[PDB]
């Protein structure tokens, strides 16, 4: 009778919750999604030795179409989690599963974890100066979202921080690299012209948050654009103007030059 | 010899991952501070109980006065981890510290948990439709701050949702309700007089995100301002322009007026 929707962190198996590890240990089947994001620092076989329990991994196909079909049938008998990487209902659809169960009679529970949106906190940059949030899109076909450069122009016009969720192939597990992400973003300044995204403009880069050492630097784009920052996930931060707390961590913690203590804040 | 920022999460013990438990289990000594937020459903007594370790509660002073004297001494020559309710770095100015640390010859890291930051995403709203973030703080004397109010003003101008905290004096056990804030945006609405909150304004309240059984309503300030939401923490959000899928939810999870889903376009 009861359905729980448990985030699994953002990196490893050890970034789930010791409230969602025990849950999940004592629910009769486990099912899984692995196509809103990935785990890139683990593998469903470690998720599933440290829970204990075989894991049902379902397809996109699965939960958008067939989540009552698939899911809710053994919810309504039986205690069912339902693992999902980072915190349920962000930067997903699945606050509507939750109707689905509720309309199913299945009870529904969420247990939380890190989310990227949390996390970030690890650049220093205050979480309340963040703005609107985007997804920067492989362009691909006659498609060539430009919607994000939007974002980040209204919210640097406020002085406010741009989140940028980078493309994410999650069935090839292929991810969008800070740089790639650069790249475009300098094309569709090329075209709008608005002078929002340039060689000039300050960006920070947020690699495998979760892990004990994720890679944070902060810079210029000219400068960064073709530096390496290591294995995905890649998460792209545009900062609005700084607080001088804000850029010291920078300057400190992520490396940026002395020179954003007078351009930026 | 290091320090570990390690959050526990949003309601109780339970909400640390396992990564940040298995750390804090074998490190040497281990502070902590809970006067950045409020753990509801848990004790100082249960949390050592599950590090096995006592833990040394620091003051609001402490910390910023003091942590170079009183923590990092000790993380030149031991492990040491510095716990906080939440994420630590979220909503709190804790990032700063771990300039000291550098400076200090300390290596730090960082280990995330459940934030009512992401944790909000269980009201439906679309996560990345938050624009700037405020907290709504308690008047103090004469002194009354009020500028929590322009940031709800400047993301509905934009149709984004307003995420507000809200105000804890934890050394006082003052804890504001959303009840108590929504008394104070109508009386800064007074005030300035701007049409940004009034009996009509349309508001979420999350109470205890993290239990299982929290308290997510929705519906107009004339309505839900007299209403019971339970014991605090309690977060309140003015929702901007709605998408339907959130309306839906809402209404279905949150009890709202059914007339929300009729939304205007
Ligand atoms: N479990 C919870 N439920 C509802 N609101 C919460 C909450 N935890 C924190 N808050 C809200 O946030 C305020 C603390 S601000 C510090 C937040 C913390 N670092 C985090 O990551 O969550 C509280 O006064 C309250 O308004
Ligand atoms: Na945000």
């Amino acid at each position: 009778m009861v359905l729980y929707f448990i985030g699994l962190g953002l990196y490893d198996e050890r970034d789930i919750t010791v409230k969602g590890l025990e849950i999940a240990k004592k629910c009769d089947y486990v099912f899984a999604e692995f196509y809103t994001s990935l785990m890139a620092g683990t593998t469903l076989g470690r998720i599933q030795k440290l829970i204990g329990k075989e894991i049902r991994v379902l397809s996109r196909e699965d939960v958008e179409l067939n989540f009552e079909n698939i899911v809710l049938p053994l919810a309504k008998e039986n205690d069912v989690a339902f693992l999902t990487p980072g915190d349920p209902l962000v930067a997903t659809t699945h606050a509507e599963l939750r109707i689905r169960a509720k309309r199913a009679g299945v009870e529904s529970y969420v247990i939380h974890a890190p989310s990227i949106y949390s996390a970030v906190g690890i650049t220093g940059l205050h979480i309340y100066m963040f703005g609107k949030s985007a997804t920067v899109a492989y362009p691909e076909g006659n498609w060539f979202p430009t919607s994000y450069y939007d974002v980040i122009k209204e919210n640097a016009e406020r002085g406010l921080h741009t989140l940028l969720f980078l493309d994410i192939k999650a069935e090839k597990r292929m991810y969008m690299t800070a740089n790639e992400a650069m790249e475009l973003l300098l094309k569709v300044e090329d075209m709008k012209k608005g002078g929002v995204f340039t060689d000039d403009t300050l960006v920070v880069v947020l690699a495998r948050a979760g892990s004990l050492n994720p890679t944070i630097r902060a810079g210029y784009v000219k400068d960064l654009i073709r530096e390496d920052f290591g294995d995905p996930p890649h998460i792209l931060i545009v900062p609005g103007k700084l607080h001088i707390v804000e850029a010291e961590y920078l300057v400190e913690i992520a490396g940026a030059p002395r020179e954003i203590l007078r351009v930026n804040v």
